[PDB]
């Protein structure tokens, strides 16, 4: 049959028809073989946008649809079900990128961006013309889901999704969930004690029904796509018999090697063999074999003889139809901001630090001290924004709970010890939320609690008694300060957690300008990610507190249990087939695929190559490399991409 | 069975320890009758704390526990699983506070708050010994949903809901579904159209299957409780009957009289036949009686014969099992503040009406217009914080998003107008998430958007030429500044829609200090509300933007969807029940309860009161208010306090 096109042109208000004379495109469109109806419309995503497409295929009997519009990556599924309920096949539709790849980067050339629309859309038409129904590839949906990261947000999305009824995995890194909240003293704006909340819901996580928690483990492999994941888990060993452990403590006093203690920041110090805290879910004893030097001397204190070194890690297969993750965030190491000394004076320590030194089960027993004399600070100075709304460290966004926390620790301070003076040293509050104004203003009437309006110059150490000095302008007076402080708190922005770059490598997702993992869409869509049946949850996303990550969580789980309740999902049929009658099967195509899709097999007597349609996940390599061109991916043909190619230049 | 009583002190590390004595409590705690064991330990919410008690009950062969510690808001959830995991109903365990309510008050006063902590531990004792053994309540749950308000957050919840499958109605109380993003142009911080992100969701809501749309509709009754609400819709009349409803507007354009369009803030005239505007769902015309004339002019150019004068509203019965709050917010009449001038001069403007006036399908066609004279501003002066953070006009609280739309809405003047000269005057600059401090870099290096730090105290208008003079210091220069012009926009906080006080008195629901609803908690069910089974998602929860308003449109269908999946839901048993020995049926108790529990009946030949268990929500007015004694309200009886009194003063 003869294609028979219709061409949409959209203005997005004027993000499009500002820049693009959209009305001048579309009469471009109507000169190319083929475009039979061409219209320009204010929002072509809207209700009148899309019946008017539908009404269009109907009465101008179209068999191609041509968008020229935003990005496919946020509206090509909006317009395939959009035509699909007119009767067009979704894979006849196709999206021309004239928004963030045209009028967005070009808005001071309006003739050449015009331009540049008119060959787009034509190199859309171009693929359009030899573009192939397809037929959406149903699949179903394994009823479980698997969460990565046992912090507060991980652990709201496996206990909503338990609570559904959902059969869930949680697998967390460290030996204990909690996360950063569990290294927190209290929570602001309530100053609600940190762990005597989340407590309840690690224990509750830990004895769910419809959860299975893995502590100290970490996801190896991922394999499939939405509703078919192969998970692979790696069941780290502890060293230490996990049943036979009663979690006492008597082994450690043995050990010789000290190991500064991550959940204390560096500030504390355990033993190759430790637990993280006090509270610790589940609560039980491991072996660092990194630092440990196998000397046995655990061993000869320890009755039970729960202590193992023949204990062998665990890979656990495990199938699951969605996956959530929630692997937070790390807090910024300020050693490059030079001029404040982190690093080289003693008394200059980060918020996080602070936490741990507050915190009643803490390394300082909830001591707020100096770590060159151990004397307490009568003077103590907050410093906004470090490692944040900076482009010399190349962090140039808000961290969004730094203003709050430094308020909040600022209160704890002085309800332990009224007589201590806080200055804090910003450029703008971020008090947005509820009770946050309150809790501002709350600080400074009720604690006395000090802000200059000037982000410090640079930190200087009196070598001969530690105390430092913050050289910074009072903006606010256009004067130039140089109090003198006992101790110095750097309150450190949030990055993406060492492990990020592993995770993104097995999940098979982005990230943003943060280098926080990236979302779908940041309105339509904040917890999805364009990768189908993977959703994010908490810090890992972007810099947020407690209860925006706690109801992210409960947003992860609502949309990750949208597939898990249909029980089906339709899957992109752009793979590739090999073609028997031109396969002379030379076997360059079967190790390319990383998915082992393309295998050698004997047909009419003679060797060809056949893909295994439910391995292939749509890359479009292997075709790329058949010398014989026997091997294809639909919707990306080598004569569709020639096409395309064409249309650039002329029309064809 | 005599009471065999564990009375459990605790320190709390030094937060109750410190102030009080609390070996000292525990030594007396053993002198009260029945106290078998008596023990003081640093955490008892802590593994150790609960494993004693757990071994303790069952060593001792306790049959009540008391816990001198915290608050029973904050771990009463936590020690009832401890006792009840050890085989002691949990309504056999009493909570004393002896930190918030003494240790933490009297913190110069140790030896009157180790007085005091005995004392409360002994009124915990007294009410203990006549504790009884109660059973929770079970309760199928309806699988139905309903969602009320018809804006970004609710549409994003009957889409979630709906998805998964589950019967959900959306209530609307306008003719169209969209909220206030509809009236928006472009959101922050993408700068993408309103449209881009809420069409395509309007568009699916309306057409969904699991999904019953009610617009121009009202929910005027809720009855009963979680999992068994019955619900009253009144479908308001549109005067057109939309089953025939076409949406062209003929009869937009015969109307003769004019009405002024609340869409567009009073800023446009529309029909008294209309369409909120033009992309509005369902894309059906009403009819404001309120207005009409009645000339039947429109009648004659409807071809499907839709107008109908003689309808009437219609009251729908519907049984849900869950509620979801999605009503919005409305925007701050800055008239109050006389000072800057608004309802006085004419061209002192809203954010809002501003928004209006930038967007292409606006009054003004998009054009940024004075009011005064028609002119376009040259001159622009925003002005922040506008019925915010100011507790002259009662609302100290930070509105969260007019930080942003000020930017966006001057980088759109921009756009459309580089010659404009734009200056907001600012306290704060709250771009606080994700891609927000880089959207504020933008505005100032890309569209060269000036910034001056100061609230200003006045704008003055020139009665002659109508523009503005805004009054103001630059606090970065310590200087006075009073620059003119053309046009002042106020950046208007938001506050509680006008319906919000009808919407609470039906679900019965509480309030935060800033007049918005109240979430269960902030930190942990920041979409849950008090009340089981009602959930809250977006602006009615408090100021937010869309990225967060559509998170909690689906962190509330997560948390409503629970309930749901379950199919059976548990109900606290601390509620009132009638000894029908004592009752002879005076019928005090009837009119006192709010939910119509306690009913007059005829048993054996003799009237008696009975409670419908299932319509107590545990309040305990109608037994207190009861002359003979027969109603009572488990776990809080008259001879239970009576014992709590006695135990302030003495041992019982
Ligand atoms: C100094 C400071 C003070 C703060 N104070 C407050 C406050 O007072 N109130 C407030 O609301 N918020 C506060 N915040 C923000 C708060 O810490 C975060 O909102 C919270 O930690 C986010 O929880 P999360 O689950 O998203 O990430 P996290 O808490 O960091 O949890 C992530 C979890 O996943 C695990 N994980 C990491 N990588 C992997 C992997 N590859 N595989 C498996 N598991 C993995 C981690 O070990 C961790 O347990 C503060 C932040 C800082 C830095
Ligand atoms: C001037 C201005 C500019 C803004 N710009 C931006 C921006 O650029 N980006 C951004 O992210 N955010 C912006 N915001 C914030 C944004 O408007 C809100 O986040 C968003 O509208 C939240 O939608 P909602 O569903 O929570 O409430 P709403 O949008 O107010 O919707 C409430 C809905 O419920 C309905 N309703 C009300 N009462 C009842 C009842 N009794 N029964 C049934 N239905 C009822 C209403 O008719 C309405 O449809 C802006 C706000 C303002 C004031
Ligand atoms: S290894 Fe043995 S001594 Fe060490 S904590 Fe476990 S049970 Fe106790
Ligand atoms: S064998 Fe390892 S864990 Fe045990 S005492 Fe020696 S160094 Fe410590
Ligand atoms: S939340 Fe506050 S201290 Fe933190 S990056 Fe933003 S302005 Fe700076
Ligand atoms: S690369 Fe092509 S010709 Fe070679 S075996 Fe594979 S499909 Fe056949
Ligand atoms: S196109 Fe080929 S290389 Fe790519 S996933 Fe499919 S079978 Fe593998
Ligand atoms: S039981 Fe209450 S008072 Fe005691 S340690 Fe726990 S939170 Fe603190
Ligand atoms: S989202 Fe896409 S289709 Fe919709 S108005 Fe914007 S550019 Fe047009
Ligand atoms: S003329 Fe009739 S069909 Fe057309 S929009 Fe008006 S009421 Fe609806
Ligand atoms: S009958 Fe009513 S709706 Fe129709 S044209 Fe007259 S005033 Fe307008
Ligand atoms: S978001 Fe900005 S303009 Fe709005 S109340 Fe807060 S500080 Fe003021
Ligand atoms: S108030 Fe008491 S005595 Fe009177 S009818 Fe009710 S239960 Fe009976
Ligand atoms: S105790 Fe309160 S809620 Fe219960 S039946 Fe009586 S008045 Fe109603
Ligand atoms: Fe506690």
């Amino acid at each position: 049959e003869e294609p028979r096109i219709g061409v949409y042109v959209c203005h997005c208000g004027v993000n499009i028809g500002g820049t693009v004379d959209c009305p001048d495109v579309t009469e471009f469109a109507k000169t190319l073989k083929n475009v039979v109806v061409a219209r320009d419309y204010k929002y072509m995503c809207a209700d009148p946008g899309q019946e008017m497409i539908k009404k269009d295929i109907k009465e101008h009997n179209l068999n191609r649809v041509v968008v020229a519009a935003c990005s496919p990556r946020l509206h090509e599924p909006t317009f395939r079900r959009c035509v699909a309920e007119a009767g067009l096949n979704p894979f006849l539709f196709e999206f021309a990128n004239i928004r963030e790849h045209c009028s967005w980067v070009h808005m001071h050339e309006k003739e050449k961006a015009t331009e540049k629309a008119k060959d787009l859309v034509r190199m859309a038409v171009a693929k359009a013309r030899l573009l192939e129904p397809l037929e959406f590839i149903k699949v179903g949906v394994t009823q479980r889901a698997l969460v990565i990261g046992g912090g507060v947000a991980g652990i709201q999305t496996a206990l909503d999704l338990g609570d559904m009824g959902f059969e869930t995995i949680l697998v967390e890194k460290t030996p204990s969930v909690g996360g950063r909240m569990a290294q927190l003293d209290k929570t602001f704006p309530t100053n609600d004690c940190s762990i005597c909340i989340l407590a309840p819901k690690m224990v509750d996580v830990a004895k769910h029904p419809n959860v299975k928690l893995y502590a100290y483990s970490e996801v190896v492999d991922v394999q499939g796509y939405v509703g078919n994941f192969k998970v692979k888990i790696m069941k780290k060993a502890r060293y230490i018999d996990e049943t036979k452990c009663t979690g006492c403590g008597q082994c450690s006093e043995v050990c010789p090697i000290d190991v500064p203690n991550e959940f204390d920041m560096g500030i504390g110090m355990r033993k190759a063999i430790y637990k993280p805290f006090p509270q610790a879910v589940p609560a039980k004893y491991t072996i660092d074999k990194e630092h440990c030097i196998e000397c046995g001397l655990c061993a000869k204190v320890c009755g039970p003889n729960a202590i193992d070194f023949d204990q062998e890690p665990e890979i656990i297969e495990a199938e699951v139809g969605t996956i959530i993750c929630a692997i937070g965030y790390d807090a910024f190491d300020p050693t490059v901001r030079e001029e404040y000394g982190y690093g080289v004076y003693d008394n200059v320590v980060t918020a996080l630090e602070l936490e741990r030194m507050i915190n009643a089960s803490g390394p300082t027993g909830g001591k707020v001290i100096r770590l060159s004399d151990g004397q307490k600070p009568k003077r103590i100075a907050f410093i906004q924004c470090v490692g944040s709304r900076d482009a010399k460290v190349g962090n140039k966004y808000c961290s969004n709970v730094c203003c709050m926390y430094a308020m909040k620790n600022s209160q704890l301070i002085k309800e332990k010890s009224p007589d201590t003076e806080i200055d804090i040293y910003y450029m703008d509050i971020r008090a947005f939320s509820k009770g946050y104004e309150e809790f501002y203003e709350r600080s400074a009437k009720q604690y006395g609690i000090k802000f200059m309006r000037g982000r410090p110059s640079q930190v200087i150490e009196d070598p001969e008694t530690g105390n430092l000095v913050v050289r910074a302008e009072d903006t606010l007076l256009g004067e130039i300060l140089e109090k003198e402080y006992d101790l110095v708190v750097l309150s450190v922005g949030m990055v993406p957690t060492k492990s990020a770059d592993e995770v993104q490598k097995i999940l098979g997702i982005s990230r943003t300008p943060d280098q926080f993992f990236m979302e779908a869409h940041p309105k339509l869509r904040p917890v999805d990610t364009a990768t189908d049946g993977v959703y994010l949850a908490g810090a890992c996303q972007g810099p947020k507190d407690i209860p925006a990550s706690v109801a992210q969580g409960s947003a992860a789980a609502s949309r990750a249990a949208i597939p898990l309740a249909k029980g089906e999902v339709e899957v992109e049929p752009i793979i590739a087939s090999v073609d028997a009658e031109i396969c002379g099967g030379c076997g360059v195509c079967v190790k390319q695929c990383p998915y082992g899709a393309p295998r050698l097999v004997e047909k009419d007597g003679k060797v060809v190559a056949e893909v295994i349609s439910a391995l292939c996940k749509g890359c479009g390599t292997c075709p790329a490399g058949c010398p014989s061109g026997a091997l294809e991916q639909d919707h990306f043909k080598t004569i569709q991409l020639f096409k395309q190619i064409e249309g650039m230049f002329r029309d064809t």
